[PDB]
């Protein structure tokens, strides 16, 4: 079977409503827009609106992810003081495969765009997996 | 101060002994040779020696995998009779991101080479994750 | 040889100066910041500052690319009127492998962040390759 | 309206005839079987039947490639004597992004399986691009 090329996509982001990000995987009122999923590679891209005081549940990146913090301030891997990074808008980060994000948090109301290659493994304190959340999970939470 | 290109690799495969593949994730005394891991993308490549009756524990591919069955016969996604496939050497298979392999098994003594983008999530019958096994887990099981 | 995991990275983007984007591949005064290169996969990520009236030379994406237009307006694949897209900030686009970008242009002063998997093939009107420009080329133009 | 998972594939390789590999990019009467193309990422996978003395035209890998030499002997990056490698079956090789293969050649009748992420840029001796040959080019050469 001859395969065709993949269609290009365009999203007018201000004509897409924010949705609450699942409470199972965050606290403090985080909202999101899913922008794209790639079913073949398993990559996906989203933007997040994160109130001051908000955070994501503990997780591990199984593939590389890259972010552009456009507004605010984000502590990753503990924040700069703890030997991680404190992203301050405008900030770019490369979170490598295997990166462990125990409590990514937002000291200031923030907005960040992130692309992910593959899923996030949400983990218990002992590192055991709770949920493996990737493109398909994202698409369903966004659109189903 | 600038990043370098990644080094090329070569493995003389017949000068590498088969090692036992982890019992936690397989049955039947499967052996393997780990050939490559890619830390950045999280891909990994190995060849497997699979006795008749052997199998891998239930798992989900979080990214694409590609196999070359060089000897024997493998039932994947339940075998062709079940709407899956039954690979017979020489066979090639593309296992797409999110492919669910509840019991990939070998009715005949077999050998196959396979590359994996990202981890395999080994799952309980309800789909709960047991372990997410990726490049560094493969390396770790091979090394020592 | 045991391989280690890839280091995470952080770039404070407002402490990095804009550089002129090569005249060989653009017109109208485009500036850029290279944010990241991935030597293994060949991916790279940059942000661009594009004056009104500016454009990039004709090119083909050999892999997928994704952009976030944070300011302004960008005509891609001819613009919406011509059957491409007119990105209007805030806009997201997925430019698939093989996408042909004859004259990506900026009717309004714009800023966009883009990630690229693999190089761009800059082409002559007849489609013949002039230059294949990827992570390594980007890193050298940025940093050497 | 939501994107579907990519379909799995299977090829019974012995029920596919060898076809001639393009003369534009090789010497010696190499034959091949194209096994898979991935439109989204731009990867592709094939097996090659290479007569003694055969070779591929000078090229650069824009992304990683991985080969399994199942029969014979291949000199890559000039052969091991030149600081390259000389693969002897059974051999595995990782050819990293940006690997320059001026004359990959076969001193003995050989066969190898290889997966490619992205295109090969075939080059003139000065490094100028002649042709960028990727998944869709492979498909096109195979199909008809
Ligand atoms: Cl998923
Ligand atoms: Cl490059
Ligand atoms: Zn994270
Ligand atoms: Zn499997
Ligand atoms: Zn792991
Ligand atoms: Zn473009
Ligand atoms: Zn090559
Ligand atoms: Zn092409």
């Amino acid at each position: 079977m001859l395969k065709s090329k993949i269609k290009e996509e365009y999203v007018q982001m201000d004509q897409v409503d924010w949705k609450p990000f699942p409470a199972a995987f965050s606290t403090g009122g985080i909202r999101w827009k899913l922008l794209h999923v790639s079913p073949e590679m398993g990559s996906w891209t989203a933007i997040f609106d994160c109130p001051a005081g908000s955070s994501f549940a503990a997780h591990v990146h199984v593939g590389p992810g890259e972010y552009f913090l456009t507004k605010g301030k984000m502590d990753v891997r503990g924040g700069k003081a703890a030997g991680g990074d404190t992203a301050i808008a405008p900030g770019y980060g490369y979170e490598s495969a295997n990166a462990r994000h125990d409590k990514t948090e937002f000291p200031v109301a923030s907005e960040f765009y992130m692309s992910f290659l593959g899923p996030l493994t949400f983990v218990k304190p002992d590192g055991s997996p709770i949920a493996v959340i990737g493109w398909e999970d994202a698409q369903g939470a966004w659109a189903a």
